[PDB]
């Protein structure tokens, strides 16, 4: 019934594709084409409501595009994905939030901070500083792992609930 247009952003290799494939198809991919930038549909039930999730898995190159601007303009919620073992990807989160705020012309955009690869032991980004950033953005923070599926459902579902609150707001 209700359609939700989600967009997954984040640096290369943080697990954007792997997180999306786990949600849609329930399996962890060891490798996925890092150039494929396409959207995926899936019908789910969230808080007792049939929701049609339309999830754009961003990839491609590091270039600006008026077409990519339309992607964020069409999107209703955004997953800010970084890898807990890649400090560079965590620093990139600011850039991705800035580019989304640039398009939608608003600081009130449904977003969720996603710390991926929580199964890995080589942690370089503290949970506290990830919570501190999400607090500063005023958005939820969820630690996920596309390998064990831990936190994957909670990541996308929280974004859907953020969109619902934004609609009432
Ligand atoms: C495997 C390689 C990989 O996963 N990539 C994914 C991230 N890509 C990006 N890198 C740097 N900045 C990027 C900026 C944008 C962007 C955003 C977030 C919002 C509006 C926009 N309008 N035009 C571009 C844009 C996007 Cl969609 C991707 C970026 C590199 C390849
Ligand atoms: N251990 C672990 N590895 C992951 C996880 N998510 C993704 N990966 C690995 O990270 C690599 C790149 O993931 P990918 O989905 O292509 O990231 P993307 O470029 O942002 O789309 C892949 O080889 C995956 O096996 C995770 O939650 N845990
Ligand atoms: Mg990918």
């Amino acid at each position: 019934s209700t359609e939700y247009k989600l967009v997954v952003v984040g640096a290369c290799g943080v697990g954007k594709s792997a997180l999306t494939i786990q949600l849609i198809q329930n399996h962890f991919v060891d490798e996925y084409d890092p150039t494929i930038e396409d959207s995926y549909r899936k019908q789910v039930v969230i808080d007792g409501e049939t929701s049609l999730l339309d999830i754009l898995d961003t990839a491609g190159q590091e270039e600006y595009s008026a077409m990519r601007d339309q992607y964020m303009r069409t999107g209703e919620g955004f997953l800010l994905v970084f890898a807990i073992n890649n400090t560079k990807s965590f620093e990139d989160i600011h850039h991705y939030r800035e580019q989304i705020k640039r398009v939608k012309d608003s600081e009130d955009v449904p977003m969720v901070l996603v710390g991926n690869k929580s199964d890995l032991p080589s942690r370089t980004v503290d949970t506290k500083q990830a919570q501190d950033l999400a607090r500063s953005y005023g958005i939820p923070f969820i630690e996920t792992s596309a390998k064990t599926r831990q936190g994957v459902d909670d990541a996308f579902y929280t974004l859907v609930r953020e969109i619902r609150k934004h609609k009432e707001k």
